[PDB]
């Protein structure tokens, strides 16, 4: 409120797009301490509670400390944004580390879940519920195999409204507790979500699955699942018993996070065959989720580029006094600053110094029409290379193609209607039942107006 964020911190690099907003690697201008700042835009996110309830939870969260909980250092608020400043972790997402290794057993799964439960138990004792616990929120403290897990976004859910855009809801339906869907829930919803993560660690397949978001939510609401897949034969009976207690439908009957640590499976496997079939399915699952996410962000970046391309052309056309199509470097900065003044402050461009530098980078490469193409191509370049990398990673056999069955699974996770993508495919392809990267990219372009 009183203190300004930009006067203390400077943006160094974009870490990624998390829940509620963009995540930026920032650095203190005095001490040089690196920090990860989640920037939540007030227009794209609505406040569920009042301002005084939010400040009270922020104050509590700043005093909490646990080795498996991400530390919240500071909190800032300006006219249109909320900035949540915390510690940086470079180890990446838990599931990205599991797909790289060749050996994964119940001892590794028990060591993972013991950490997740230690953090949850500690936060539940302080009356803080996560509500949106999922593998994406489990980060590794360092780039190593024996590194600590840190749970992020612990306590946001209660004060910020969930996004309705599929690019942000991707992969959430698998882990949500049934009682969260019907409205009456408490801290037991985090035990269910951890139970779902444990089920995926030991088999590589979600317990509640479907061809789309709604079919998954129907399975979660019914609450029925089975240990009827071949890979569950090589898993112990105590692991299955803990999952049964964690995935109990009635929350009052469901085990607590505290009692889940004292369970025989945690006590025996933290104080042993390799689950090879489970690794292959986590690889397939992670690749499928990441390609679906990359496809949705690619379409979103193409629509954002079209909006900003025309908006920046209109700003520069009005600034062109004589009408030769040219402008000075100082004029282009005024017009680029006007784009952020009209279409909101950018996550990468925190202050005027970052805008002046962003223009100098485009001016070094590059008529304002040519400059418009470069500045917009730089924003699309960050999204097109992620799509190709995700397509290449999904294509594990390096065939260069993805089958029609794989497209149905991808578009199913992305929530693109079955009849809509099949029609778009016939317009570009026109019939081997498989598409290459360019054809896949052409389908996404046609699925967002281009
Ligand atoms: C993706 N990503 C998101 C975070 C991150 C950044 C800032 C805040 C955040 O969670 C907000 C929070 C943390 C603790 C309590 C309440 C909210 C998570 C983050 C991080 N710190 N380090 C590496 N990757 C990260
Ligand atoms: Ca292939």
């Amino acid at each position: 409120s009183t203190a300004i964020f930009s006067d203390r911190y400077k943006g160094q690099r974009v870490l990624g797009k998390g829940s509620f907003g963009e995540v930026i690697l920032c650095k203190d201008k005095i001490t040089g301490q690196e920090c990860a700042v989640k920037v939540i835009s007030k227009r794209q996110v609505k406040q569920k509670t009042d301002k005084e309830s939010l400040l009270r939870e922020v104050q509590l969260l700043k005093q909490l400390d646990h080795p498996n909980i991400m530390k919240l250092y500071e909190f800032f608020e300006d006219k249109g944004y909320f900035y949540l400043v915390g510690e940086v972790y470079t180890g990446g997402e838990l599931f990205d580390e599991i797909i790289s290794r060749k050996r994964f057993s119940e001892v590794d799964a028990a060591r993972i879940i013991r950490q997740v439960l230690s953090g949850i138990t500690y936060m539940h004792k302080n009356k803080i519920v996560h509500r949106d616990l999922k593998p994406e929120n489990l980060l590794l403290e360092s780039k190593s195999k024996d590194a600590n897990i840190r749970i992020i976004d612990f306590g946001l859910s209660t004060h910020f409204e969930a996004s309705k855009k599929m690019k942000d809801k991707i992969g959430t339906a698998y882990y949500i507790a049934p009682e969260v869907l019907h409205g009456t829930y408490d801290e037991k919803c985090d035990v269910w979500s951890t139970g779902v993560i444990l089920y995926i660690l030991l088999s590589g397949c979600p317990p509640f699955n479907g061809a789309n978001e709604y079919d998954i939510l129907k399975k979660v609401e019914k609450g029925k699942y089975t240990f009827e897949l071949p890979q569950w034969k090589k898993v112990s009976e105590s692991a299955k018993d803990l999952i049964r207690k964690m995935l109990t439908y009635v929350p009052s009957m469901r085990i607590s996070a505290r009692d889940a640590l004292d369970h025989e499976w945690i006590q025996t496997y933290t104080k042993v065959p390799s689950l090879d079939n489970a690794i292959l399915n986590i690889r397939q699952f992670q690749g499928t989720q990441k390609l679906a996410q990359a496809a949705l962000l690619y379409m979103g970046s193409k629509l954002t580029s079209q909006d900003e391309t025309k908006e920046l052309t209109a700003i520069f056309h009005k600034m062109d006094k004589n009408g030769d199509g040219q402008l000075d470097r100082a004029e282009l900065i005024e017009g680029y600053k006007e784009l952020m003044r009209m279409k909101g402050q950018d996550a990468s461009m925190l202050d005027a110094s970052a805008v002046e530098h962003e223009v100098d980078q485009v001016l070094d490469a590059v008529e304002y029409s040519e400059f418009v193409t470069v500045a917009m191509d730089r924003k699309t370049l960050l999204s097109r290379e992620r799509l190709e990398r995700a397509f290449r990673m999904f294509d594990s056999d390096n065939s260069g193609k993805i089958s029609s069955t794989e497209l149905a699974t991808i578009f199913g996770v992305s929530d693109v209607d079955s009849e809509t993508w099949k029609s778009v495919l016939s317009e570009v392809d026109k019939n081997d039942g498989e598409v290459d990267f360019d054809e896949f990219q052409q389908m996404l372009l046609k699925l967002c107006g281009n």
